[PDB]
């Protein structure tokens, strides 16, 4: 089985700004500027390399908040 994942945000949804604060909590240390560019510059990896339950918990709050994501 895989041991390693990517979480890519390919779309933000109609709530920008709710997406933001999301990718905010699940990407430590990512300041607001570079949270705000990574959003309107979408799709782009939000998480790489990381744990399939790390990637799970990232697609599913991000998909409650109205993006599109997809792990690969």
């Amino acid at each position: 089985e895989q041991s390693e994942f990517d979480v890519i945000l390919e779309a933000a949804g109609d709530k920008k700004i709710g997406v933001i604060k999301v990718v905010r909590e699940i990407v430590s240390g990512l300041g607001l500027k570079e949270a705000k560019d990574l959003v309107d510059g979408a799709p782009k990896p939000l998480l790489e390399k990381v744990a399939k339950e790390a990637a799970d918990e990232a697609k599913a709050k991000l998909e409650a908040a109205g993006a599109t994501v997809t792990v690969k």
